[PDB]
């Protein structure tokens, strides 16, 4: 079975709108989301449909861009670092679970390179 996905809203978790979080949705997430390599990362890993019975025995902090997108759209994050951490968790999980040099890793590596380039250009808080 798959676990429940990571939450994307929480009525008790404070929220605000900041220009850095606006940038993470409009520039960073959008650039990665539309990239030709985005698709394996656009939703939680479906260990059932993908026949990966050991995925959630190895990965206990799953994360994916579908979750990140919803968190941004739902004002789930208070700050940019929370979102950056989620992207990093996504990439790290990929590099832990998959064999080095596999295509999925090369795909993540290409997305991470773009990610780091866009994060280097994070605007200062207004
Ligand atoms: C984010 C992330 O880490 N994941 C989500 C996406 C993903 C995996 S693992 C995986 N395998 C395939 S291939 C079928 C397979 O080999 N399953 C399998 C069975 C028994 C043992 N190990 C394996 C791998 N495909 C389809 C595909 C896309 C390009 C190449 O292949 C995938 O999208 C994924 C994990």
């Amino acid at each position: 079975m798959n676990p429940p996905p990571p939450e994307t809203s929480n009525p008790n978790k404070p929220k605000r709108q900041t220009n850095q979080l606006q940038y993470l949705l409009r520039v960073v997430l959008k650039t990665l989301w539309k990239h030709q390599f985005a698709w394996p990362f656009q939703q939680p890993v479906d260990a059932v449909k993908l026949n990966l019975p050991d995925y959630y025995k190895i990965i206990k902090t799953p994360m994916d861009m579908g979750t990140i997108k919803k968190r941004l759209e739902n004002n789930y994050y208070w700050n940019a670092q929370e979102c950056i951490q989620d992207f990093n968790t996504m990439f790290t999980n990929c590099y832990i679970y998959n064999k080095p040099g596999d295509d999925i890793v090369l795909m993540a590596e290409a997305l991470e390179k773009l990610f780091l380039q866009k994060i280097n250009e994070l605007p200062t808080e207004e």
